[PDB]
């Protein structure tokens, strides 16, 4: 016997929401007792309005869907229940491992993975083809390919999003740097490849290869990407489906989808992802366990992706052959398998802030390269009092 209320809030996006909650009110098909109150909260709010929810004891939802840095976030405050021994927990062998060490805190595990993610390079097949070029795979053949793509075709290269820090990794990591050194406790952003990444965002905003926005930035990336104002994007598995809505993507066969390019030293990207908790405080733990362990569950799964696109944590949902032939799923499995991991720890989503800041000003040119840098890693040495 499952029955009572679960309150699920999702964070999924404008393209993704019909689906989640739908998933979500499913699992009243096999127990009719137990009311589902699916609810949809933006991803830029869902962190205060749990925080504030969960400290207040005050209309917290009893499943929340809990992005990567957040588990640690809101653990390290207490907000989640442990989920070990609990029915939460169901072939968690299953599990990507880089996928399962977002969900554990201090030996306990705090979640269950739902989704894992990263940035890759998309981009609009005919405009490349109507600009002779083939899709870049550094920042300096994007350089070439964008002048040509202008010269042929009057749109621009890229639209690089330039309002949301996670948009800096992929630079940081092509000019050979990462934010901290883990293992040593060191600050890493402030070394020259952190330099040198501000500088080539700079570089291709001021060269007109790529345009930007200091505001609106999903909106302005998707309206740019499907009006063919660009060509191409970075952008992750969450914006297939925004992007197959319009019509210049109907056709799945116009979007490509690559590598996010390769800077002067070697090529990477983040990986990201969501996961599924369970309030601390409560008041239906069985109904919200068994909620947990039916959303992460292989058919859950295997049907996000044959809806949206989104990629599995679970090994054996590769292996399905509906999930082993989509095509950006082909793609996506690959890049999720080299994409760099961060640390887990608590403050781990507070590391985006300062980026967010130093980037903004970079573009803007209020701020050098140089000063940026060293502004970041001056704010991380401020969070991070064991870190050098
Ligand atoms: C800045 C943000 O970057 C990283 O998060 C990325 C997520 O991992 C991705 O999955 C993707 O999130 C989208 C979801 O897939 C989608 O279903 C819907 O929820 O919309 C999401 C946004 O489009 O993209 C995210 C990057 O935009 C990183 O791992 C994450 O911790 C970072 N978030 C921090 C920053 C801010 C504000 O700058 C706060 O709002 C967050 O609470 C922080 O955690």
């Amino acid at each position: 016997e499952l029955s009572g209320t679960v309150t699920f809030w999702d964070t999924s996006n404008e393209a993704e929401k019909a689906t989640y909650q739908a998933l979500a009110e499913g699992f009243e098909k096999e127990h009719p007792k137990v009311d589902v109150k699916y609810v949809n909260v933006p991803f830029g709010e869902a962190n205060a309005k749990f925080k504030n929810a969960a400290g207040g004891n005050s209309g917290a939802p009893d499943v929340m869907r809990t992005e990567v840095a957040w588990v640690a976030d809101f653990a390290s405050i207490g907000y989640l229940a442990p989920l070990d021994g609990t029915p939460a927990l169901d072939d968690g062998s299953d599990h990507l491992p880089q996928a399962a060490a977002s969900t554990r805190y201090e030996g306990k595990t705090y979640a269950v993975p739902q989704v894992i993610d990263t940035l890759a390079l998309f981009y609009n097949k005919e405009l490349l083809t109507k600009a002779g070029v083939e899709v870049p795979g550094s920042v300096a053949e994007l350089k070439t390919a964008a002048a040509e793509i202008t010269e042929k075709t009057g749109a621009t290269g890229l639209y690089l999003r330039g309002d949301d820090p996670y948009w800096f990794l992929p630079y940081l990591y092509g000019e050979g740097g990462d934010l901290v050194d883990e293992k040593n406790k060191t600050v890493t952003v402030d070394d020259e490849a952190g330099v040198r990444a501000y500088r080539v965002i700079k570089d291709l905003v001021d060269s007109k290869a790529a345009i930007t926005d200091a505001s609106d930035g999903w909106n302005n990336m998707q309206n740019a990407f499907k009006s063919g104002k660009v060509a191409m994007m970075v952008n992750g598995p969450w914006a297939i489906e925004d992007v197959k809505a319009g019509a210049r993507f109907k056709d799945a066969g116009n979007l490509g989808v690559a590598p996010v390019p390769a800077g002067s030293a070697g090529q990477g990207s983040p990986q990201g992802g969501w996961n599924l908790s369970v309030y601390a405080g409560s008041k239906n733990l069985d109904a919200s366990y068994a909620f947990v362990k039916y959303m992460s569950s292989a058919k859950v799964q295997q049907q996000t992706t044959e809806k949206l696109s989104l990629l599995p944590t679970r090994t054996s949902v590769y292996e399905v052959p509906s999930v082993a032939d989509n095509e950006m799923v082909k793609f996506f499995k690959p890049a999720v398998d080299k994409a760099v991991e961060r640390p887990w720890i608590a403050e781990g989503n507070a590391l985006f802030e300062p980026i967010r800041l130093q980037m903004a000003n970079v573009l803007s040119g209020e701020t050098s390269p140089d000063e940026a840098a060293a502004n970041t890693g001056d704010a991380y040495r401020k969070l991070l009092k064991d870190y050098k």
